[PDB]
């Protein structure tokens, strides 16, 4: 295996120790948290014949002092990688109690704001060693990118790059001033996605909201459609011979779903933190479908920022939706407030450890708070819980309550006839609300065929093999950075070009500066260019 990047970095043994030891040092003079790190663990004067089968590889301050001397150390990340060795054996064999298990980790604390810096001016990302969130004994690496004229190793996720959307090669940021270079415009953004009418009124709504408040630290938001879809909900087997043989209700439900994301920019790049799918029952579904939206999933990561206005924006993303499709010609919609069971994410592949999972009461209450404006912005007249609207409507068929694939309804009644039902609903009265926003309807979007997108399930194994993790702001800015290629590259859908006025087909073609969609024929007060 041979060996080529012909002006590569070589750092001397003295550049490297006179920058790295500085760090080193501030471990040492942790006293006493240092001191069984100052020493090979010894297990002999401990009593701990345990060691040596559980620890496979030592390291100690000493060891690391004295390759440092030695110059045992090409580049700063083997350096970096032999402390880390040291915490990770302490974290390891000691249980998460220990003493040393905390001494280590005031270790960490302070290595972690010593080596960054450190390894930054050395012309690197962090000095972190990362690794993946377990899955299913081994972690799988966070991955580096080799700079193509320094040959430095930085960290792949840390500097953002992706073969796929600059196709040269990685080059690193100082190369490139150097270079008189500027990095190549990332094309693959979120605003650049299909925009859509449902897409534009969500974010169009928020984003002069958050000019209502005119925080410094908010950014752009980009609320995007990026699938819908026709399909068709089959009435399960139990109902199934019991009332459309009958002829009563329907054998399948025709509904449109759609998928749709909303992103901001946070420290200049797309980061995504809104998801949800919804169920779309236009004017020909038949009863008891008819005019009715439901929203299947929603889900969330909290690195908004501001964090004292994101829980806000929700809402007028939600706001905006009943807004959007009353005006189309829906009438009621219907939210099932069931926080997500397991450590299951319901859309987004790995949550931040330290973001809550809502008690269902606190959802409950937050879908209320939610609503209460809905009604105030002159938006939707009022909503009820499922029951002030069930027999406030004198319901008493089985075949009366709407009917969503995937919801709870179709299954609790689907083997109650394998065996009453009207206590089953009563007790889970406020996990379902029913929401009256009040002639055909109209979709004007048209339907974006993105397999991705079609239903959670695709996108959750995806990010499970690619280890798109939604963890922490900067796996988050990654996996948004590789969702958005496969939204980008691999949608179904690819585009036929029309010239708004003459009805006619193009290829060549004028487009205009600012109209939102708008080519025209060379067979006007917009500036065009010629694409
Ligand atoms: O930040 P929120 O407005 O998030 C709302 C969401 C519904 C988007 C969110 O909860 C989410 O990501 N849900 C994912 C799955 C889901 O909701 N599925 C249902 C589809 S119908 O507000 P939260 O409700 O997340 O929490 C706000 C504050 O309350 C604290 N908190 C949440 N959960 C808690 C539990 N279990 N115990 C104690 N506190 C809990 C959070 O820390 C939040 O407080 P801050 O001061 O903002 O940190
Ligand atoms: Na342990
Ligand atoms: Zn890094
Ligand atoms: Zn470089
Ligand atoms: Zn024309
Ligand atoms: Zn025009």
């Amino acid at each position: 295996m041979g060996s080529s990047q012909p002006r590569k970095k070589i750092f001397k043994p003295e550049e490297l120790r006179q920058a790295l030891m500085p760090t080193l040092e501030a471990l040492y003079r942790q006293d006493p948290e240092s001191l069984p790190f100052r020493q090979p663990v010894d297990p002999q004067l401990l009593g701990i014949p345990d060691y040596f089968d559980i620890v496979k590889n030592p390291m100690d301050l000493s060891t690391i002092k004295r390759k440092l001397d030695t110059g045992q150390y090409q580049e700063p990340w083997q350096y970096v990688d032999d402390v880390w060795l040291m915490f990770n054996n302490a974290w390891l064999y000691n249980r998460k109690t220990s003493r040393v298990y905390k001494f280590c980790s005031k270790l960490a604390e302070v290595f972690e704001q010593e080596i960054d810096p450190v390894m930054q001016s050395l012309g690197y990302c962090c000095g972190r060693k990362y690794e993946f969130s377990p899955q299913t004994d081994t972690l799988d690496p966070e991955p580096f990118v080799d700079c193509k004229e320094c040959g430095r190793k930085m960290h792949q996720i840390c500097v953002l790059h992706y073969d796929i959307i600059w196709p040269s090669g990685f080059v690193c940021d100082n190369c490139l001033k150097k270079t008189g270079r500027p990095r190549k415009e990332n094309k693959f953004s979120a605003k650049r996605l299909q925009t859509t009418r449902l897409g534009n009124h969500l974010e169009d709504r928020v984003n002069k909201f958050l000019r209502r408040q005119n925080h410094p630290e908010a950014g752009e938001v980009f609320v995007r459609v990026v699938a819908s879809s026709d399909k068709t909900v089959e009435v399960k087997p139990g109902m199934k011979s019991r009332f459309v043989d009958s002829g009563e209700m329907s054998e399948s439900f025709p509904y449109r779903t759609k998928a749709l994301f909303a992103f901001e920019e946070i420290d200049g790049v797309d980061v995504c933190f809104f998801g949800m799918h919804v169920q779309e029952y236009g004017s020909d579904c038949p009863p008891p479908n008819t005019r009715r939206v439901y929203i299947s999933y929603l889900d969330s990561i909290h690195f908004f920022r501001p964090r004292c206005l994101r829980t806000a924006v929700y809402h007028e993303i939600l706001i905006g939706y009943l807004e959007y499709v009353k005006k189309l010609g829906y009438v009621t919609g219907h939210i099932w407030a069931c926080p997500p069971s397991e450590g299951d994410d319901y859309i987004f592949h790995c949550h931040p450890p330290d973001q809550k999972i809502p008690k269902p009461k606190r959802l409950q209450e937050w879908f209320k708070k939610m609503l209460d404006k809905a009604f105030a912005e002159r938006i939707i007249n009022d909503y009820k819980d499922i029951f002030k609207q069930a027999n406030e409507d004198r319901l008493t068929s089985a075949k009366e309550l709407p009917y969503f694939e995937g919801d709870f309804w179709p299954n609790v009644l689907e083997e109650s006839i394998k065996e009453k039902l009207y206590a089953t609903m009563e007790k889970h009265k406020e996990v379902f609300f029913v929401i009256h926003l009040h002639p055909p309807i109209v979709d004007p979007d048209p339907l974006l065929s993105c397999d991705l997108m079609d239903g959670r399930d695709a996108f959750l194994t995806l990010a499970r093999d690619k280890h798109w993790e939604f963890s922490s702001l900067r796996r988050s800015k990654w996996s948004t950075l590789c969702m958005l290629v496969e939204l980008h590259t691999q949608g179904q859908d690819r585009f036929v070009y029309t010239c708004n006025e003459c009805k006619h087909h193009v290829e060549t073609r004028w487009h205009c500066t600012v109209c939102e969609d708008y080519d025209l024929c060379i067979n006007h007060t917009h500036k065009m260019v010629k694409w």
